């Protein structure tokens, strides 16, 4: 039992950080439209899409409960990123970047809960 205000302020930051990043996060910062991208093919291979977005109004209205709920949603993210796109992409470059960033911030957070 996490009481939801303590989960915001414990977690949020994490949030924070990596929402910043620019230019890293900002094909992160709102949902994929794959045709005014011109990737028609996105969702054939990306079947559970997550993005910053998605995660702060989850955390906003206490969606999750628990802090892996959480974690596992910015992994989601990340993952679905590196899966698409090529290694040699300034997409999967700036997904690397962002996690590192990530576990920083996350590792003590999670040491001290
Ligand atoms: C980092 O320094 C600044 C300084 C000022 N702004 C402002 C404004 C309007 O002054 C919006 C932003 C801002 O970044 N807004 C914002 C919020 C969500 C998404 C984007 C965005 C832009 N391009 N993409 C792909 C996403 C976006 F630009 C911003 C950032």
């Amino acid at each position: 039992i996490f009481k939801p205000e303590e989960l915001r302020q414990a977690l949020m930051p994490t949030l924070e950080a990596l929402y910043r990043q620019d230019p890293e996060s900002l094909p992160f910062r709102q949902p994929v439209d794959p045709q005014l991208l011109g990737i028609p093919d996105y969702f054939d291979i990306v079947k559970n899409p997550m993005d910053l977005s998605t995660i702060k109004r989850k955390l906003d209205t206490g969606q999750y409960q628990e802090p892996w709920q959480y974690v596992d949603d910015v992994w989601l993210m990340f993952n679905n990123a590196w899966l698409y796109n090529r290694k040699t992409s300034r997409v999967y470059k700036f997904c690397s970047k962002l996690a590192e960033v990530f576990e920083q911030e996350i590792d003590p957070v999670m040491q001290s809960l």
